[PDB]
């Protein structure tokens, strides 16, 4: 069978808790007032939620408000728990109340303002100054996700809200995040294909929140190259494919025979042999005033097939790109 896996970091942080901190099934939602939010403008709507522009009348204050389709009573709790567990933590959108919707009968949840534009809006015409800028905001949520125990498991740009007037970045939707414990088989139908990591793509189960790094890797890619999405596949096998052409053939089945991983069949009519791209390939005069020798070699060490050999959040933090990047 496979070989087990374990995070490097984090790896028992939700052993030592109490069941309380992780049983989500257990939780006891605590309700609100719905009388306290008016619906002002639907925003946006999902297979999970319909979100909302509201105003909270008992403070005349901007929410957002995100209705929870019926789904799973599982997966409700989960996403409240875990938003709970990360309040206050940096860049972690605050989860203000839950109220019981009076027409869908399901959960809402109330979110503190964000400005509503997602970072996709945004991210394709930054400067190189601001890449690094925002980069290391998303970062500190992760590294703080990571922390606590969870992995986001759905990173992708319109998961990024960002005021861009006030330099300001959220990372929300919490609705597919889960708790790592180790040598726990998680579900690989997470995450939009153009940031599924190899893991999911191979159907390796037991995967951390290094999941959550390649994401991030495809966000970075995609801004620095002015390619989106960097990895541009047109289903999940083609996804693969698409991966293979710039990391090649060679490393995925070294990544697949360390963990005694078999290939679906499928794949050999399709996947080919490949080498690995130099990542100047993808430079030309339309993106190289937003690479340089710090960004390639911080990207080459985020997309890596082995999820064990990606820098973690807080190693990534470290890196010499963001060395420019002025500090608190
Ligand atoms: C179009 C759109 C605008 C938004 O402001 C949000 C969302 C979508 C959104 O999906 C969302 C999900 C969430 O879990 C928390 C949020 O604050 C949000 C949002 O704030
Ligand atoms: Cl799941
Ligand atoms: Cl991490």
């Amino acid at each position: 069978g496979p070989v087990p896996s374990r995070a490097r970091v984090y790896t028992d942080v939700n052993t030592h808790r109490p069941r309380e901190y992780w049983d989500y099934e257990s939780h006891v939602v605590e309700w609100g007032n719905q009388d306290d939010y008016q619906l002002v403008r639907k925003l946006g709507r999902g297979k999970y939620s319909e979100v909302f522009e509201a105003i909270n009348i008992t403070n005349n204050e901007k929410v957002v408000v995100k209705i929870l389709k019926p789904v799973k009573k599982k997966k409700i709790k989960r996403e409240i728990k875990i938003l709970e567990n990360l309040r206050g933590g940096p860049n972690i959108i605050t989860l203000a109340d839950i109220v019981k919707d009076p027409v869908s009968r399901t959960p809402a949840l109330v979110f503190e303002h964000v400005n509503n534009t997602d970072f996709k809006q945004l991210y394709q015409t930054l400067t190189d100054y601001d890449i690094r800028f925002y980069m290391y905001e998303i970062l500190k949520a992760l590294d703080y996700c990571h922390s606590m125990g969870i992995m986001h498991r759905d990173v992708k740009p319109h998961n990024v809200m960002i005021d861009h007037e006030h330099r300001k970045l959220r990372l929300i939707d919490w609705g597919l995040a889960e708790f790592y414990h180790p040598g726990q088989e998680y579900n690989v139908r997470v995450a939009s294909r153009y940031f599924k990591g190899p893991e999911l793509l191979v159907d390796y189960q037991m995967y951390d929140y290094s999941l959550d790094m390649w994401s991030l890797g495809c966000m970075l890619a995609s801004m620095i190259f002015r390619k989106e999405p960097f990895f541009h596949g047109h289903d999940n096998y083609d996804q693969l494919v698409r991966i293979a052409k710039v990391l090649g053939t060679e490393d995925l089945y070294d990544y697949i025979d360390k963990y005694n991983i078999e290939l679906d069949p499928r794949f050999n009519d399709i996947l080919g042999r490949h080498s690995r791209k130099r990542w100047e390939r993808f430079v030309h005069s339309e993106n190289q005033h937003l690479v340089s020798p710090e960004a390639l070699d911080f990207l080459d060490k985020l997309l890596r097939y082995d999820h064990q050999s990606r820098l973690t959040a807080r190693e990534a933090m470290e890196h010499p790109y963001f060395y420019t990047v002025v500090k608190d």
